Formats: C-alpha cells, sequence, structure tokens
C-alpha cells in the first residue's frame, strides 16, 4: 500500500564524513539515511538505501529495482556519474521516475564533474545543496507520484 | 579435436528480453544462446557463453580463455565497448581472433555509442543485425580460424 | 617501521606470461620479490595488492586511509585514463601518492598519455620497466622522510 523508494549510494560514499573533519566535514551515510526515513515517514512512502563500489553491483541492484517494479530511484553515483555508461544503461531499463542528486555544485568544480552520463534517462537532477540535496530528491520524487 | 568458442556478454544483457515487449521485443539471452547452439552444431563447433555484469569478471573470463587457448572469442560488452580500456586490455592479451559484435546500428545512436575502444584488438564489427548479429558473428570466427 | 603500499591494477595478473619473446617474463611475483628486497634495503615495509575490480581497488585505497599508510604507489593499469572512481578513491589519501608505469605512457597510443590520477598524485615515473616500481618506492620512502 505504501510506495517504495531506492536510495541509491555510489562509489567512494561508504568513506562519508571520514575524512578531516574541519576540510570535509562529518556528515556520514549513515546520517544521511537517517534523514531519508525521517523525511520519509512524513510523506508517507518507505525508503531503502543500498551503498556499493562495484559497478556490476549498482546495475545489479537496478535490475532489482526494474524487477521489483520499485516506484521511484534516488541516486548519487560519484565519480560513476560523469563515465560510467553501464549504470546510464541500467537505469534505462527502468520505467519509473529516476532522480539524480548530488551534495556539492558539480557544475562548478573540475570539468569533468560538469557532465553526467545520466541526463538523458533520468527525470532531473539536484546539486550543491549537501545534505538537503538528498531530501529533496526524496521530494521530488513523491511529487512525481 | 573441435573448434571451441568463447561468447561474451557483457553489462546489462541479463536483462535483454525482458522489458516491454511492444517497444523492446522478446529477445533473451537463452534464447540467442540457443540460437548460438545451433549453428555451432551445423559449423561443427562448440559455443560456449559467459554473461557478466562486474568488469574484472570478464577480463578474468578473457584470461581463462587466453590460458585455455580458446580459437575465437565473440564480444558485445554492451556499454562497456565504449570505455572499458580494461577490457580492451585484456582482449589484447588473446592471440585468437576476436569478433565485436551488436544487434543494434550503434553508428547511428547516441554519439558516444559510435566509438569502440576495442576498434585495435579485434579482427573486425558487425552490428544492426539484431540476433542474426551473434549467429554472423560465429560464422566470421570459424572462418577466421 | 614505514609502511608503502603498492598496489598493481586490472590485467596486471598476467604479467609475464604472455610471448616471452614479444612481451618478456616479467611478473608480478618478480616485481613484488623485488620490491621486498629493496624495501629491507631501505628500511621500510612493503605490502603489495592486486585485483582486476575496480570496486575491490577503490576499498583497499579506504583501508590505505583508515590503516594511516606511509605512502601508496599505484600502477593501475589502464585505469588510469579513465577510472574516475579510482581517482576519487585516491583523493581520500593524506600520504604521498606515486603514479607509476612500467612502458613511456607518454609515447604510446594517444588514450594512454593522459592519466586522470595527476591531481591527486606526488608525480610519476614510466618508461623504465621493472626499474619504474624500484624508482617509486625511493620516491615514496623520500617523500615521506
Ligand atoms: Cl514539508
Amino acid at each position: 500500500s505504501m510506495k517504495k523508494v531506492l536510495m541509491l549510494h555510489g562509489i567512494n560514499h561508504n568513506m562519508f564524513g571520514k575524512r578531516d573533519p574541519v576540510q570535509y566535514g562529518t556528515i556520514t551515510l549513515s546520517e544521511i539515511d537517517n534523514r531519508l526515513q525521517a523525511l520519509a515517514a512524513e510523506l508517507g512512502v518507505q525508503v531503502e538505501s543500498f551503498q556499493t563500489n562495484s559497478e556490476g553491483a549498482m546495475c545489479e541492484r537496478i535490475h532489482q529495482a526494474f524487477e521489483e517494479r520499485c516506484d521511484a530511484v534516488l541516486i548519487n553515483a560519484g565519480a560513476w556519474t560523469h563515465y560510467s555508461y553501464g549504470i546510464r544503461d541500467a537505469l534505462a531499463i527502468l520505467t519509473c521516475p529516476v532522480v539524480e542528486l548530488h551534495m556539492s555544485n558539480v557544475h562548478a568544480r573540475e570539468p569533468f564533474r560538469h557532465h553526467s552520463v545520466f541526463s538523458e534517462v533520468v527525470v532531473g537532477q539536484i546539486c550543491g545543496f549537501g545534505m538537503e540535496s538528498y531530501l529533496l530528491a526524496l521530494r521530488a520524487a513523491v511529487a512525481q507520484s
């Protein structure tokens, strides 16, 4: 009865918040997932989170989301965003809304981060708002429904 | 005494034929392998099929094909065709004929699919003929040996 | 005692296993032995790691961050020219990182001319064959002390 949203954390994201606190902050993947769960309860949906450093494991989770008729997918694939055509063609299989998000303003960083290979297979993109990027992406998917 | 040919299916190809039949058809990897097995028997050769979504598993299968003195290799690496230099340098270890193939006319799709990073390490390429691309590739490999 | 980590990249398990006349016989085992011999001479410890999985490489780099490795040597193979995932894993490190190659990559195919690691390494050593590894270990020890 409840809509299911899948959160896909990308390569190197298990290391969020484990670097120098003064320069990189302390936000961890665990805190992000808690904030997503907090907002999900108010929105009346379920959020399941998945993190991997393996491109094949990411694609196979996407395949599973297609077969399990997931209602919406949020993805911050990390560096994969800028070259992994395999994940791009995995996301293309999905028929539910796909929301791309980034904590940082990728369009103002190194040139290679300015381009996303997912642009044609996602509804839209959100970047630059830190932790709030995740919550805004969850909001975007729920409003799509 | 029989020649052994290895068929390498690439990333996301386990999902062949599991999408909308009206838009994507119903051709599955299982149906492809059966038609390959039928042609191999008619041609007097052996065909072994392998699919993976892991770039390392694909490279390691190629290493195994080199050590096992495989007679010819057919590869449809999927999206890996357009960026995986790792699979490219794996194919370069082979000394048997290598045939690159695609079901679709990749040179008439998105620009990133126009270029194959395998071009310098394969005998040639076959694309655009759907199921027949696999059967033509097997014929090409047998004639190369 | 100072610890240096040697990271061997994709396809490198096949070093020395190709045609000896054309590709030589230098193996990863022989390289690691020479590294251990020089490490004892230099008064440091060397640990070697090889993988064909991009995710496994990034996770070894995460472990190198947690274990407070003194220096990292990396010859990522073909990943050098496209794996932004490994690049962003290396960016987490705060110890000196030395990129190395046996061949003169800047005089090979154009795609090998560029390393996506250049902004996250101290420097690069290429072209000196087996000596590239030994020179890189010397570079890393001098960077620490
Ligand atoms: Cl609200």
